[PDB]
């Protein structure tokens, strides 16, 4: 298993554009368009991310090529975030991929947010680290994809995944 195969697990993949769990305009897999209410605005972002009039649907091949794109970039946001490179750089691969894929969902700032639990994982206070990440809106509005993560974070393993 890997960061790919992992967040294609957890977000899905649609050709059209839907909305995502906070009400969101989305398309692909997990690739936030919008945050503003307008279906238009959100034809409009989709159109200049892909290249194309595009009309709100889109090919495997676009939604991949966006997704490429957006671990590129989870990664390189972490590994220029302060706070989040000295992380990262404590931890082995497969817990790696668990920041990676929170960064995918929450943005870099939403997991800077996690401070103790940041501080945990760097101890290597594996359930310490779960217990703090819970405690969270995070957990609160998708919890089985929270688990899975907290659980990838909390073993070093895939087991949530398999
Ligand atoms: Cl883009
Ligand atoms: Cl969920």
């Amino acid at each position: 298993m890997n960061i790919f195969e992992m967040l294609r697990i957890d977000e899905g993949l649609r050709l059209k554009i839907y909305k995502d769990t906070e009400g969101y305009y989305t398309i692909g897999i997990g690739h936030l368009l919008t945050k503003s209410p307008s279906l238009n605005a959100a034809k409009s972002e989709l159109d200049k991310a892909i290249g194309r009039n595009t009309n709100g649907v889109i090919t495997k091949d676009e939604a991949e090529k966006l997704f490429n794109q957006d671990v590129d970039a989870a990664v390189r946001g972490i590994l220029r975030n302060a706070k989040l490179k000295p992380v990262y750089d404590s931890l082995d691969a497969v817990r790696r991929a668990a920041l990676i894929n929170m960064v995918f969902q929450m943005g870099e700032t939403g997991v800077a947010g996690f401070t103790n639990s940041l501080r945990m994982a760097q101890q290597k206070r594996w359930d310490e680290v779960a217990v703090n990440a819970a405690k969270s809106r995070w957990y609160n509005q998708t919890p089985n994809r929270a688990k899975r993560v907290i659980t990838t974070l909390r073993t070093g393993t895939w087991d949530a995944y398999k």
